[PDB]
């Protein structure tokens, strides 16, 4: 089976532990089948494909040092991702869309550009993480060209597709979370344009779309413990679905988030952790690795846990307690009440080594293509939760 890892390539210039540099990268590469060099994104004045840091993937060489990883690793696969909910363009919010809405010489603009990054970096083939408007999130019709959208897609695919058939060149597809296949994916029509498609089937719920509520991110089956969660918000109904459209099985990759969604509490959340969790209030407090509110690192989480050892912390120091259903259909939870001494709360949906591996197990039982990891800079690549480095890819890989 395939084991596709991003690479979030601005984990290269982060400061501290979340510095992912060239050296501990490789390690990575004894597991992975594929990387994906993240994220390459689209310029506002004319749609071209670009590189969102082009002092580092250009004139620091690191597109280049990463694809001639594979003289080293001759297997190896390595691709460049268009973004991926990387390419944050306030000032040109209706880029994707305008591209998909764009004239002949507007989407070949693009088509040339995103062709010659490819080729001359050394790349092996394009990933499309196409940033179409997701799911409207439910708080408490987003798109009303969807369907001429669907269309305009499939034809770009298409077209972009034609520039790399005579190099030879892969093409994936990203359906990135929350991301509709209904609403934007002629699924019939890919499978011959496409090599793969990668489901990323994680962040259902996260606290920047859910701030008042919390519930299982990533679980594999629908829970029928957390009240009106909406039921294609899965893993398993993500690929029963492609499945459901005749895409052939094994070009399918299940996607696994190395990061956890985490939530602020409040008092009014309750003292329970298994949810769905009310009365939250937004993401939680960044991570000092990761510096992202709302998000945390496996090793951020891992370090946080309760142990006999950290038993004795109190307030806002006390450890993290595991919420683990049994049946391991749903994934992990760590969380804090507000309570007493405690006034800063935070429960977290991520998944670790185990139940990255559930995720794995199931893939292998869909006889899928195989996994898609997101990202390598948020998997503990210093190896500071067990010693062990990269946990959840190499659990993922024992698996596959
Ligand atoms: C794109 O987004 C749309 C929503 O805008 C989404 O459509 C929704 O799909 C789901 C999944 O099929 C539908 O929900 C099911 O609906 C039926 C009928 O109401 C219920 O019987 C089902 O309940 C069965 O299963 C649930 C969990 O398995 C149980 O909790 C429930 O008790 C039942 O056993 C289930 O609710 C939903 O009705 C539509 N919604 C709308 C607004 O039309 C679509 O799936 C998305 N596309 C993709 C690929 O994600």
């Amino acid at each position: 089976s395939n084991l596709v890892c991003y690479y979030d390539s601005s984990s290269y210039t982060r400061e501290g532990l979340g510095k992912l540099l060239n050296p501990d990268l490789e390690i990575a590469l004894q597991f992975c089948s594929h990387l994906v060099y993240g994220y390459a994104g689209l310029r506002g004045e004319n749609l071209q494909a670009y590189s969102m840091n082009e002092n580092l993937d250009i004139y620091k060489h690191q597109f280049s040092e990463v694809t001639s990883l594979k003289r080293k690793y001759p297997h190896l696969k390595v691709l460049l991702s268009v973004g991926g909910d990387h390419d944050i363009d306030p000032d040109h919010p209706n880029k994707y869309i305008d591209l998909l809405e764009g004239e002949k010489v507007r989407q070949i603009g693009f088509i040339r550009s995103a062709y010659e990054l490819v080729k001359t970096y050394g790349f092996d083939g394009l990933d499309l993480a196409y940033q179409f408007p997701k799911n409207k999130p439910r708080k408490v019709i987003v798109d009303p060209h969807a369907a001429l959208h669907k269309e305009q897609f499939t034809a770009l695919v298409r077209d972009v597709k034609d520039s790399l058939r005579a190099d030879g060149f892969l093409l994936s597809l990203t359906v990135l979370p929350n991301v509709n296949s209904t609403w934007y994916f002629d699924i019939p029509a890919l499978n011959g344009l496409v090599d793969f498609v990668n489901l990323a089937t994680f962040d259902f719920l996260t606290p920047a779309r859910n701030p008042e509520e919390a519930d299982y991110s990533a679980p594999i089956y629908h829970p029928d413990g957390s009240k009106d969660r909406l039921a294609h918000l899965n893993a398993d109904f993500q690929v029963e679905y492609w499945l459901s459209q005749g895409f052939p099985s094994n070009k399918i990759n299940l996607g696994v988030a190395t990061y956890g969604n985490a939530w602020k509490l409040t008092k009014d959340s309750g003292l329970e952790g298994v949810p769905v969790v009310p009365e939250t209030s937004g993401p939680a407090p960044e991570g000092f690795q990761s510096q992202k509110p709302g998000l945390l690192s496996y090793a951020e989480i891992c370090g946080k846990l309760s142990n006999p050892q950290n038993q004795f912390l109190k307030g806002n120091e006390s450890p993290l307690r595991r919420v683990s259903d049994p049946t391991k259909r749903f994934g992990g939870i760590a969380y804090r009440p507000v309570d007493g001494q405690i006034t800063e709360g935070i429960w977290v949906s991520y998944d670790d080594p185990d139940s990255a591996s559930n995720k794995a197990a199931y893939a292998r039982v869909k006889n899928l293509g195989g996994v898609a990891l997101f990202d390598l800079s948020y998997d503990d690549f210093r190896g500071q939760c067990s010693g062990d480095k990269y946990p959840i890819l190499r659990a993922i890989k024992y698996r596959l």
